[PDB]
This record gives C-alpha cells, structure tokens and sequence, in this order.
C-alpha cells in the first residue's frame, strides 16, 4: 500500500496473510473455512495467517492455518490476468473472535464513485510507512470509461479500476489477493496495475460481484 495509513489494529478482521516462509499475498476470510484471494497468487499449499496486525511481531492474536485445498477460478487466464480469483479451503476452521471475522460477499456491484477500503502488507515505497504493519487506503471505484481509457482493451467484465488517475495512492506488489471493501462488502481482490501509484495507471481489481455463483457453489457443494 502506497500513500496509505496504518490501519487501526484489527479494524480489517477479514484480512489474512498468505505465507510460504514469508508473506507473499493477502486474502479475505469469507466464513470459518474459506479464504478468497487472487488466482495469480496460487501455490499448491499455503499457510494462512489470521489475526495479524504486525506480521513480524507475535501479538497473541494470530491463528496460523494450513490450506487443505487451493482452487483457482476455472477460467483464470494468466496471459491477461482475467478472472483473477481463487478459493482457499482452511485445513481446520478459523476461530471467530475479536481479531478474526469474515467479510460479507457483495449483494450488488458497487457503482463508480463508491469509496472503498484497500489494505495489505505490500510495498509502501515510503521510509515512514512500515509495510510490516497492516496499511489502509481509501480509494474510489472508477468508471469503466476511465479504466479502459487508462488500459485500452485490457479491461474485461471481470475487472474494475479503483484509485486516483493523478497517481500517489495505490495498492502494490504484496497487496495482491487482498480485499477491497465497500459499504461492508467484499467488492474486489487486489489484482494488477502498471507499477504502483503512477499517474494514469490506476489499480485493477477482480470484480467479486460477478463471481458469487461460483464462490457459493464451490464453498457449498465442495
Ligand atoms: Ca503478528
């Protein structure tokens, strides 16, 4: 997260860290057994770390759970980073408490101009912002017109742009797979962008509201 602020600890209780000996991507707890992330973050096995604030300090709030299953969207395309969404089944259910709470799936697609929250432990590009401490950022959803104007012909139905065309504030590498929360629902998944916080290159996010049938179907009947 570039140009952000340190989240109030545990204010994003759904936020998880994907760990393979080190933090490499974010994700969102959706219920006790499943985590939503980005398909481009795929690894056959990962450790999910819940209840984190400072990922390099033991706080007493953490839960470290290994994955039992990692499911990439069936139409994920790495060429164009289309359908950049994945499901992670926890080997054991998470414990819901004051530190760990699921985030709701969206019951509608949020329109352009909606202010959202993005968070993560990715690069901050700043000497005073510690990427070790969960970072928060307020970002508005951009129109499809602005999004495609910025990345001509690269924006599919499965994506939406959010951020600032002026640059300066953005999600970045290491934030990938993390949440975009709007009005208390999970609207997006950190997915891609050209650089981080560069003028004219806003962040691109997987559009969660078009995947609700696949998500619930996968979580329920398997
Ligand atoms: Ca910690």
């Amino acid at each position: 997260i570039v140009g952000g602020y340190e989240c109030k600890a545990y204010s994003q209780a759904h936020q998880v860290s994907l760990n393979s000996g080190y933090h490499f991507c974010g994700g969102s707890l959706v219920n006790e057994n499943w985590v939503v992330s980005a398909a481009h973050c795929y690894k056959s096995r990962v450790e999910v770390r819940l209840g984190e604030h400072n990922i390099k300090v033991t706080e007493g709030s953490e839960q470290f759970i290994s994955s039992s299953r990692v499911i990439r969207h069936p139409n994920y395309s790495s060429y164009n980073i289309d359908n950049d969404i994945m499901l992670i089944k926890l080997s054991k259910p998470a414990t819901l408490n004051t530190y760990v709470q699921p985030v709701a799936l969206p019951t509608s697609c949020a329109p352009a101009g909606t202010m959202c929250t993005v968070s993560g432990w990715g690069n901050t590009m700043s000497s005073t912002a510690d990427s070790d401490k969960l970072q928060c950022l307020n970002i508005p959803i951009l129109s499809y017109s602005d999004c495609n104007d910025s990345y001509p012909g690269m924006i599919t139905n499965a994506m939406f742009c959010a951020g600032y065309l002026e640059g300066g504030k953005d999600s970045c590498q290491g934030d990938s797979g993390g949440p975009v929360v709007c009005n208390g629902e999970l609207q997006g998944v950190v997915s891609w962008g050209y650089g981080c916080a560069e003028p004219g290159n806003p962040g691109v996010y997987a559009k969660v509201c078009i995947f609700s049938d696949w998500l619930t179907s996968t979580m329920a009947s398997y």
